[PDB]
């Protein structure tokens, strides 16, 4: 399943669930290191619907908490949390994947923060 890291953490009492909205700012990188997307580069955080199947499975994962299942290496994310999470070639864009962005049976890391859940 998704791999996640926590580099910090957050308030410990906030943590998306399915059907939650979440805002995030993130890197999106391979295995290699090379950045094929920043959230901040851009200057504008993403904001989305999680556990709806709206974002890839390996996010929907990660955010939710295996829709409360709980997972090996799966710690939860929680609001002003900074973690990594390693996302397969499935539970991503697969053996096709998207070009031109990303490449047949990608491997994907995300530095992300998780500015907030729903009202917050
Ligand atoms: C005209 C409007 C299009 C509309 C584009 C936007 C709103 C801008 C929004 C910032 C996307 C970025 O555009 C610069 C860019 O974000 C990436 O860089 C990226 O970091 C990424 O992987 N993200 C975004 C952050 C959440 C996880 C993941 C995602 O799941 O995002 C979703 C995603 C691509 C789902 C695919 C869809 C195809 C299915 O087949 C596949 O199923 C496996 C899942 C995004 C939100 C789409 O739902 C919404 C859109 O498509 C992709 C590398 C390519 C993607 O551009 C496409």
């Amino acid at each position: 399943l998704p791999q996640i890291e926590i580099v910090q953490e957050g308030d410990n009492t906030t943590f998306a669930k399915p059907g939650d909205t979440v805002t995030i700012h993130y890197d999106g990188k391979l295995t290699n290191g090379k950045e094929f997307d920043s959230s901040r580069k851009r200057g504008k955080p993403f904001t989305c619907t999680v556990g709806v199947g709206q974002v890839i499975k390996g996010w929907d994962i990660s955010l939710t908490n295996n829709y409360g299942k709980g997972g090996a290496n799966l710690p939860k994310i929680s609001k002003g949390t900074k973690a990594i999470l390693t996302i397969p070639p499935n539970l991503a864009y697969g053996p096709r994947g998207i070009p031109g962005i990303i490449g047949p049976n990608e491997t994907l890391v995300f530095e992300v923060e998780l500015l907030g859940v729903n009202g917050q």
